[PDB]
């Protein structure tokens, strides 16, 4: 009758908002906002577990809703709209799930829930199929989509494209190349004038280990010289994934986990677009790199690493339902932020060195993007992966250089994805604030937040409180664009 997990309500994640948000919410202020901080956080993530009668069987099933805060001089406004995609028209239309899904038979899909990002001034919505929906940053109305496979021959993609300062994108994926899998570079190149899709062309190359069994990979890396490839012992099965997709299985039945294998980290040549070097370290699954980058002959990658791939297992909705009485579910979301360094001047397949950056569970990490990524850096920000921590719902800063820890965490609250914004004079790295949506468990599932932190102090600044007319699901993924 009782709860391994008492302090954490996975039932967050279980929701299916009921009705659109599409006019602005005034929110309810507390504390005291930054004046300056001005602009719109974009989020997404799962929205909706129920299609006409029938239930997607796996969040990652969930469709797309979209989420904005918009803010300015201390008010913040809130909608929320769901991504129209061609799988949520279909399913629609059906009155059923009528395309298949990671975790779902019907009784490729386009549910771009995972993430958005900025290509020039525009705004897409990712899953890691290859179509892409263009997002209105002011009314979450779906505009246009995109095909990446007839952009630049993707026929898949990560949800964690990387964005330059200068605005060029870009984003890996497999393409298949004289009728072989490769691993493929994509850039988008921004120009006021040009189009960046137009424009877009592979840059890099790498041939799969495994020439049928091309590993799976949520994120990469990029520093000065090189892009990052990390290559985990978790494989997209060709023939499985065909296999699946006339037979109507869950495509998830695709993933292959061969744990008797390493891990390679891979880099390419920003210059001649191919393998230059490669190295190893333990078998294990990841999903988010912190950060990658050179100084003084080393190279250095974080990122949150977990022994073996068993979360996508624990965000079963069957998984999440029973979770309370999974003596493993805790083991399942074992995160550990880790950094892997290596000189680049050792001999290929060496392996890297393996450490701990911080004794605390972390997830969607993120950083001073900006001015950071793909440079040395000193702090990244999570939130707490650990189910059978005291609060499960901590945002957490680490500072990588002493191992030092900052927190926050309320009760009964569940904090996303923190985003940095600089103060208008920065002058260091954790020199801005943190934007984070707030949402709470047990009863409390029709209130939404928007969460200001002090990135110096992890003290909170000031808060925005909406409630919503129906359940408010939990989001993924966001981008602030700042006016
Ligand atoms: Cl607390
Ligand atoms: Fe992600």
């Amino acid at each position: 009758e009782e709860k391994l997990y008492p302090n954490c309500d996975a039932t967050v994640w279980l929701r299916s908002c009921e009705e659109e948000v599409s006019e602005p919410l005034e929110g309810t202020m507390t504390g005291e906002f930054p004046s300056w901080l001005r602009g719109t956080l974009l989020r997404n993530g799962p929205g909706c577990l129920n299609v006409g009668t029938m239930r997607f069987e796996h969040l990652f099933d969930s469709s797309a809703l979209l989420h904005r805060f918009a803010i300015d001089d201390g008010t913040v406004t809130y909608q929320c709209r769901f991504l129209r995609t061609n799988t949520l028209k279909k399913n629609r239309a059906a009155n059923r799930i009528v395309v298949t899904e990671f975790g779902t038979k019907s009784a490729m899909s386009d549910n771009a829930m995972i993430s958005v990002y900025p290509f020039g001034d525009e705004v897409y919505a990712f899953t890691e199929g290859p179509i892409i929906h263009r997002v209105d940053t002011v009314t979450l109305d779906t505009l246009e989509q995109k095909n990446m496979t007839d952009c630049v021959a993707l026929v898949n993609h990560t949800s964690h494209p990387h964005v330059m300062p200068n605005g060029d994108v870009y984003n890996v994926g497999m393409s298949v190349v004289k009728g072989r899998i490769r691993h493929v570079v994509a850039k988008f190149p921004f120009t006021e004038k040009g189009d960046m899709f137009k424009s877009a062309h592979i840059v890099a190359s790498m041939a799969p280990r495994w020439a049928l069994h091309p590993a799976y990979m949520h994120t990469f890396g990029i520093t000065e010289n090189y892009f990052v490839i990390v290559e985990q012992p978790l494989s997209i099965s060709v023939y499985g994934l065909m296999t699946n997709l006339i037979n109507n299985n869950k495509l998830a039945a695709s993933l292959k986990w061969y744990p008797e294998y390493e891990t390679h980290i891979v880099l390419l040549s920003r210059t001649t677009g191919k393998e230059v070097k490669r190295f190893r370290t333990d078998t294990l699954f990841f999903l988010h790199i912190i950060n990658c980058y050179e100084h003084e002959g080393e190279l250095v990658v974080d990122l949150c690493t977990y022994k073996d791939a068993k979360v996508v297992d624990a965000m079963y909705v069957h998984a999440i339902e029973t979770m309370q009485s999974n003596a493993d579910y805790a083991e399942w979301f074992r995160a550990k932020p880790k950094r892997l360094q290596v000189s680049l001047n050792a001999p290929k397949m060496t392996r890297m060195k393996s450490s701990i950056l911080a004794d605390i569970g972390c997830e969607t990490p993120r950083i001073h993007y900006d001015l950071h990524n793909s440079k040395y850096y000193r702090y990244f920000y999570a939130i707490s992966s650990d189910v059978d921590a005291e609060n499960p719902g901590t945002v957490i800063k680490v500072d990588t250089k002493t191992g030092e820890t900052k927190t926050w965490c309320r009760p009964n609250c569940y904090p996303s994805e923190p985003i940095f914004v600089p103060s208008p004079n920065a002058k260091d790295e954790d020199d801005g604030v943190l934007l984070s949506a707030l949402v709470w468990g047990g009863e409390m599932n029709q209130t939404v937040a928007l969460l200001v932190l002090n990135a110096k102090t992890m003290e909170e600044m000031g808060r925005a409180t909406f409630n919503t007319p129906s359940p408010a699901p939990k989001c993924l993924h966001g981008w602030f664009l700042p006016t």
